[PDB]
Parts: structure tokens; sequence; C-alpha cells
């Protein structure tokens, strides 16, 4: 009567501590009823593994919780999926990408940040890159006592931004007296700490004119979710303090035009702020930084993403040997890398949104899926073919 | 009899401090002589400014050392020119940037650099982007009283980076006892101090696998000259601790090559080392990182300069009245974003190698000029039309 269709399938994503432990879960309809097989998205089936993974009733793989001694990359560090098979064929889930980390002692820094009086001043909370999945800030803290979070600007002078950095306007040689910490919080653990360093502004007196100066190391492309405030910086040093424009280039060309400042775009200072980002937001931005001395310019990439979803037309369909069959997968999400289409658990070589059987035989019948994946996401689809 | 051609120019750059003062010499040949003007290369003639700029004789521009108190913008940091003039008609130097910087106090900086044991580290010694200008790392010291100097790897395991960082391999939980401060000197004071601060690795023991992270920070393009050598990083931190493989970008494709690895090239675990640098090293380099976990890449543009020259073919012609003009303009050096043709001293609106004159008329003899530019360069060639 029927191929499997997926009812429940895992996210994506799978990140706990190995105190959290972890269960994902994989339902499909069918009939008769599919096997649920656990494999490695290679295509590897997967068994138990005392105390580590456990194939549970209900359909769930299971990771129970786990001293730190017992890590094991195979199991802790590793892409599932679920396999859903019975006599008409088989469908493979997206990948689940498993994450165990055991709970680890971590620390933020706060470093003195060289600004020339006048300009403005950016402190940052730095996480360890191995951390920073995990790692983000929640608020800044001086010495004065005061305290400063996301939100609007205090004072007139101190911004949290979007990206997590303080962002001062306008400093003095009296913002020299203070000095800052971030307060950081671990998403799997869910405990906060302050930063093990304070940073201070260092100001040095402008005695030299001199033209802007941004720093060698500049933000590679940022992928950033739809529906969230974006904040892009231009980091820039120069006397006298310069001023700072905004473009974004039009797509496939050299040419660009100057970002519209509005209610859900605004600017503080040289850094760009997006509320409410669109996958239209996306695209290659330039920030031009002048003074009566020279100017400088930087590139960003941004790419706003959005989940990706994949659905073929039609579902199921019957076709008379020797005639055509077509099936069309239909997705949504940003941005997309590839569409691959799969026979019963196997690539077919084709990467087109359509698939076309042109004349259906006997070993066509069987079940087929749409896969459209980028660097961080997959989503699949899947339609059974009859033959009449 | 002859029209001005220069037998001396100012160079490109002439950076000094207050105390060394400066002298920028403008030498051209003509019958008759020509006057010899200063000009800020817009056009404006300059004069004397008692103690600050005199217009001396031998045609010397002469900038006096002078107090920090008597920095002038205007003077001091600015661009001239040349601009040589006879009855024939005139031509102008290539630009003159002079840049003044009064002495003043700097200090560099070595912050902790987190590391996971296992993996590379790269200690960097921190300069504010508004000296960096003037300042490089000279030697790098620990507080063993060990002292690395650029050259060979010492042990091992310690290379001090042609860009200035110290690579140390392998890093293991006895490196974290050790403190790193560098030693920098400023060429315009020729003073050398060590950091103010030292940094010492942390190094987080390996209990969680993690495939390599890069930071969100990385190189912006580079631009380095001819036959230096010259190292591009690539910062990753994972574990297992990763592989590192470098490629180069077909030029104008999405399509990369593997690059070989030499006499001439060489890797230093992420870091790739290229000696006498040629022009044809120039492009996009990428870098990927793996381990069994997951991979990781970053992209890094390279631009290797070479001194911009030009000449014009024919010096002079002389030209029967209706027929044609030609001037060739040839030129070496790299990059080379602009071609422009000058007459007597005002832009004629014309950007390609060749400029043609259809049908030479009374107003076309006089002074014509090439100037071949890119962002940091200038040069000029010149060449007179006579009538016949
Ligand atoms: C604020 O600060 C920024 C600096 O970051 C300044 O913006 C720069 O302005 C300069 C000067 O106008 C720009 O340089 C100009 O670019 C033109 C475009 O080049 C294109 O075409 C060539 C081929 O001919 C390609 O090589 C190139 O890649 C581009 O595709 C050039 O045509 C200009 O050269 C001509 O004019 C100059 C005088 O300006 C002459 O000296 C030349 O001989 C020639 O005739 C010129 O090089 C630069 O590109 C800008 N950068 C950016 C990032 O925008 C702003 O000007 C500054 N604002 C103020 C008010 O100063
Ligand atoms: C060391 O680490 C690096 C990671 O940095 C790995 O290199 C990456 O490898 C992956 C896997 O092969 C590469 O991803 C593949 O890229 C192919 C090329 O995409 C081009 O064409 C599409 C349009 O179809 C464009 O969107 C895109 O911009 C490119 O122009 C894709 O075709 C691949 O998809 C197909 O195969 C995969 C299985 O690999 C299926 O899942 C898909 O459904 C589809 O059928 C795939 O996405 C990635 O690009 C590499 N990155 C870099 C920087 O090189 C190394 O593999 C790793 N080494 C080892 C030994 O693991
Ligand atoms: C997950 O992994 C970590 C192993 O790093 C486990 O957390 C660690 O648990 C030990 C023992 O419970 C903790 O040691 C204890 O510290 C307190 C002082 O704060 C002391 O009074 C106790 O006698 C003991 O020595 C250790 O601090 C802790 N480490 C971290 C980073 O939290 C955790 O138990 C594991 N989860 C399991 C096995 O389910
Ligand atoms: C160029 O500009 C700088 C101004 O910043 C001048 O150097 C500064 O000169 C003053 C006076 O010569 C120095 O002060 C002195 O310091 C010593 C102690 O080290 C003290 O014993 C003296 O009595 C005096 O106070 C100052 O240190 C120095 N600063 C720097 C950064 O070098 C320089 O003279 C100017 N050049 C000229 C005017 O030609
Ligand atoms: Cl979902
Ligand atoms: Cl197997
Ligand atoms: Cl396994
Ligand atoms: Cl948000
Ligand atoms: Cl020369
Ligand atoms: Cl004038
Ligand atoms: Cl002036
Ligand atoms: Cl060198
Ligand atoms: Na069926
Ligand atoms: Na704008
Ligand atoms: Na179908
Ligand atoms: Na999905
Ligand atoms: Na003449
Ligand atoms: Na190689
Ligand atoms: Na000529
Ligand atoms: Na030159």
């Amino acid at each position: 009567q029927k191929g499997p269709v997926f009812l429940k399938e895992p996210t994506n994503r799978i990140d706990f501590s190995n105190s959290t432990g972890a269960e994902i879960e994989c339902k499909a309809s069918g009939n008769p009823m599919p096997e649920i097989i656990w494999i490695r998205s290679d295509g590897t089936a997967v068994g138990d593994v005392p105390g580590l993974r456990q194939i549970s009733s209900d359909g769930k793989l299971v990771f129970p919780p786990f001293r730190a001694e017992d890590y094991r990359q195979e199991v802790h560090a590793q892409v599932y999926a679920c396999l859903a098979r019975n006599q008409f064929g088989s469908i493979i889930s997206r990948d689940v990408h498993v994450r165990a980390v055991v709970a680890q002692y971590y620390e933020a820094d706060v470093n003195k940040e060289h600004v020339i009086r006048g300009n403005s001043a950016v402190i940052k909370c730095l996480i360890p890159s191995f951390v920073a999945d995990f790692v983000e800030v929640v608020s800044w803290h001086t010495d004065e006592e005061e305290n400063y979070f996301p939100g609007a600007e205090y004072d007139g002078k101190y911004l949290v931004l979007p990206s997590g950095e303080l962002h001062i306007r306008e400093v003095g040689p009296e913002d020299g007296y203070k000095s800052y910490q971030c307060r950081t919080k671990h998403r799997l653990t869910g405990e906060t700490r302050l930063s093990a360093t304070k940073g201070r502004l260092v100001i040095t007196e402008p005695i030299s004119s001199s033209a802007p100066r941004t720093p060698a190391l500049v933000q590679k492309p940022l992928e950033l979710m739809v529906a969230h405030t974006i904040s892009l910086l231009c980091p820039a040093q120069g006397f006298p303090a310069p001023s700072f424009r905004w473009y974004k280039f039009i797509e496939g060309t050299t040419r660009k035009q100057a970002v519209v400042l509005n209610d859900r775009v605004k600017q503080v200072s040289g850094t760009l702020i997006i509320k409410d980002a669109v996958v239209e937001d996306s695209g290659k931005y330039l920030c031009v930084v002048n003074n009566s001395v020279g100017g400088e310019s930087v590139e960003t990439v941004l790419t706003v993403t959005a989940p990706l979803s994949a659905k073929i037309d039609p579902p199921t369909q019957t076709v008379d040997f020797g005639r055509p069959a077509v099936f069309t997968c239909q997705y949504t999400g940003n941005p997309i890398k590839t569409v691959s289409w799969m026979k019963d658990g196997k690539a077919i070589g084709h990467s087109e949104s359509v698939l076309r059987i042109e004349s259906v035989k006997k070993e066509d019948k069987g079940m087929y899926q749409c896969f459209v994946r980028n660097d961080r996401e997959s989503a699949e689809a899947s339609a059974e073919l009859k033959l009449g």
C-alpha cells in the first residue's frame, strides 16, 4: 500500500553537555510499517555502545549523561541520520550533527584598547574560538560599577552592540581611568562568569594628524539569521576623528550604492545596525572612512540565513510503463548551496530542482528524495513512484 | 629650443620626525631654464611658513625640525608636487606625500593566547594601527631568557615569522609557564622598546573533540614588495590538532590549484612562507584546515608590488599641421590602477596608454605627460610636441 514517509525528523544540530545527555527521535509512516534504522550520514549502521549511545524504543537514539573520561569521538562528535525502510524502498532523514561537549573551564579576556582621543572605541570580549560556538556576551561592567546591557544607548555614549562589543562614542582622557569586564554565558552548562582580565582604554593625545587606519584583521564573511538584529563594525582610528559612510555593492558589479538609513537601518558612529534582518539584506558592504588627511575602506560580506525546507510535487504518482515520470522539488531558505536527488537511499547524480524520468521501467519504482543543503543546514522531501 | 624635462623628482613618500626635519629636491632642464614652482598635488602654489616650510635655493623644499607645539597639518601632512615651467609649457612631478610625525610615546602589547594542547600557536605583538606604519618587530624574548630572531627555526619549535609573529609548533602544557615579550623599532625616531605587557599561552586540555575553528577577524588583502619574504598565516584551533593545505585560485574562476612546495615556497605547520616574492605570486590564496571531525577554510588576497616607472615614446616630435600626433606611454610596476594624460599641467581626460592627436592644430603644441598610479605610488613621463 505505501512507501515510508517521515513524520518527525531530528533537528540539524544537537549540542549538549556530558551532564545533560540527549535523545533524538525519528518517526515514519508506511504500510507495512517501516523499520527505523540509525546510521551515520555516510551510511554505516550504528549500534549500542554501553552507557554512551542506546537505540531505545519509540524510535529514540539516546546519548546518556557520561563522565569526561568516557568521551568517545565516534559517538559524541558525529553526523547521524535516520533510515526508514519497507519493501517499497528506503528514505533517509536530514543530517543530525551531534556534539556532546564535556563541561570544561574557559575564560574570556578583555585587553587594552589603544585609541586616539576624540575617536570612537570598541571594547571586545575575547572568547577562545574553540568555545565561541557556545559562549555569548551578556553584559558589560566597569570598576565604577556602571552596568551596560544590550538595548539602548546609555548617556549618549555607551552601547552594547548586537554582536557583543561595548561601543564608546568620542573617548576623552577621563575615559582612561575606567576598566571594563564582560559577563558571558555558556549555553550548554547554563553558567555565567566575568572575564578573567579587565580592559582599559589607553588614550593617545593627538599631536600629529593622521589618515584613518583600520586594523590588519577584519571581520570574515558573516552568517546571521533572519529576524535578528545585525551590527557591522568599521574600526578605524585617525586624527582628525574620521567620519563613516556605508555602501552596499550591486551584486555582480563593482558599482555600489549608499546604504539608506531609516527606522530599521541605523548608524551609530561607524557602526551599521540592521534590525529585523531579511534575506535581501545579504550582500557585500563597504565602509568608507574619511578625514581631512586621507581615507580608507573595508569590505564586509553578509549572508542573512533562513531555515531550509523542501517538498516534492507530487507526493506519489502512478505512471504506466514507457511513459515519463516528473518530480519537482520545491524549496525555501537561504543560502541554497546544492539540490541533489536520491532513490531508495542512494545518490542518483541529479542536481536540479526537477527530476525527469524519460521512460519508466520496472526498477524505477521506489522512493525518491530531494535534499537541499548549505554549509550549516539540510532539508529533505520524499516521494513515491508506483508502476501502472 | 626646449620644453622642461625632470632630471630629479622627489620620492613618493617623505616620512620624518619633527626632530629630523626634511628636504626634498626637484631639478629640471630646458631652454630657457624652467622656473621651479612647489605646489600641492591638487595644484595650489605653496609659500614660506616661518620655521616650518622654506623654499630654498638649489630647488629644495625644506621642512626644518620643529617643536611639537608648532605642528601644522596643512604643512606637515600634505601631498606636494614640483611644477617645472617655461614658455613652451609646464610639467608636474609625481606626488610627494609628506608626513612629519612628532616623536611620541607608544607601546606595543602581547596578550594571552588560548590554544588547545598539541596545536600550533601564534604569539602576536599588537602595535596600535595609528603607529603601525612606523613600528616593526625586531625580536621576541621569554622570562626564561630565550631570545628569538627572524631567520631559522629554533629547536624545531620556535620561528619568528617574516610578518613579525612568534610561531610555536605543537604546544605542550609546559609551554604555559613562559611569558613572551616583543622588541619593536620605530623607524622615524630609531628607538627600540620592549612591549608594555607580556603574553602567555593558556593551554586548554583536549577533553572533547572539535572541528577546526578559525578566528572571526582575518588578514585583510596584503600588499608586499617584490624580492621580500612573505608569510601567510592560517590560525586555527581544533582537536585532533588539524592539518593544513594551501591552494591558489585560478584568476577569474572558482577553480584552485594546490600550492607547490619547493626551495622557495615552504610551509611551517599552517604557515605559507614565500621567499624572493615575484609579481606572479599575487593572487587569492585559500588555506584549508582539517581534522577527523570537520574542516574549515579561509581566503587571503596577496598583491606583490613592484615600483612604478613610465617613459613616453617619443620624447619629442615635430608634426606638420593637420597631420596625426601619437604618444605612447610605456610603463612597468604592479599593480597599475590608472594611466592618465596631462597637457601643460592640466588633465586632458584620456586614460589609455597610447595618446593619438588626429589632426594637429596650433594649440596642440606644448608638453604632454603620462601618469601611472596605484593606491601607494605614482610615476610620470613627459614629452614635447613641436609644430612643423
Ligand atoms: C574618502 O576616502 C575614500 C578613500 O578610501 C575616497 O574614495 C576614493 O577616492 C579616490 C579618488 O577619487 C578613488 O580613486 C579614483 O578611482 C577611479 C576609479 O578607478 C576605476 O577604474 C580603474 C581603471 O581606470 C580601475 O583600476 C579601478 O579598479 C576602478 O575600476 C580612478 O579613475 C581615479 O583615477 C583618476 O582620477 C585621479 C584623481 O582622483 C587621477 O589622479 C588619476 O590619474 C585618474 O585620472 C581615482 O584613482 C578611490 O577609488 C576611492 N576609493 C573608494 C573605496 O571609494 C574619497 O574620495 C574620500 N572622500 C573625500 C571627500 O576625499
Ligand atoms: C577538509 O575540509 C574541507 C572543509 O573546509 C573539505 O572541503 C569541502 O568539502 C565539501 C565536501 O566535498 C565541499 O562541499 C561540496 O562542494 C561541491 C561543490 O559545490 C559547487 O557547486 C554548487 C552548485 O551545485 C555551488 O553551490 C558551490 O558554490 C560550488 O560552486 C558540492 O557539489 C557538494 O555537494 C554534493 O555532494 C555532497 C557530498 O559531499 C552531497 O551531500 C550534496 O547533496 C551534493 O550531492 C559538496 O557540498 C566543500 O565545498 C569543500 N570546501 C572547500 C573550501 O574546499 C574537505 O572535504 C575536507 N577533507 C576531508 C578529507 O574531509
Ligand atoms: C561531566 O564532566 C565533568 C568532568 O569535567 C563533571 O563535572 C566535574 O565533576 C567533578 C566531580 O563531580 C567536579 O569536582 C568537584 O569539585 C568540587 C569543588 O567545586 C569539590 O567540592 C568536589 O569534591 C569535586 O572535586 C568538577 O568540579 C566538575 N567539573 C566541571 C567543569 O563542572 C560532570 O560530573 C560530568 N557529568 C557526569 C559524569 O554526569
Ligand atoms: C620633537 O617633539 C618632541 C615633543 O614631544 C620633543 O621631544 C621632547 O623634548 C622634551 C624637551 O626636550 C623632552 O622632555 C625632557 O625629558 C627629560 C627626561 O627624559 C628631562 O630630563 C628634560 O628636562 C625634559 O623634561 C621630552 O622627553 C621629549 N619627548 C619625546 C617623546 O622625545 C623634541 O624636542 C622635538 N624636536 C624639536 C623641537 O626639534
Ligand atoms: Cl523542522
Ligand atoms: Cl556498514
Ligand atoms: Cl560510532
Ligand atoms: Cl536580536
Ligand atoms: Cl626614482
Ligand atoms: Cl592657488
Ligand atoms: Cl599649506
Ligand atoms: Cl625580507
Ligand atoms: Na507501495
Ligand atoms: Na549612508
Ligand atoms: Na512522485
Ligand atoms: Na531541516
Ligand atoms: Na620648444
Ligand atoms: Na601544498
Ligand atoms: Na612626443
Ligand atoms: Na615614481
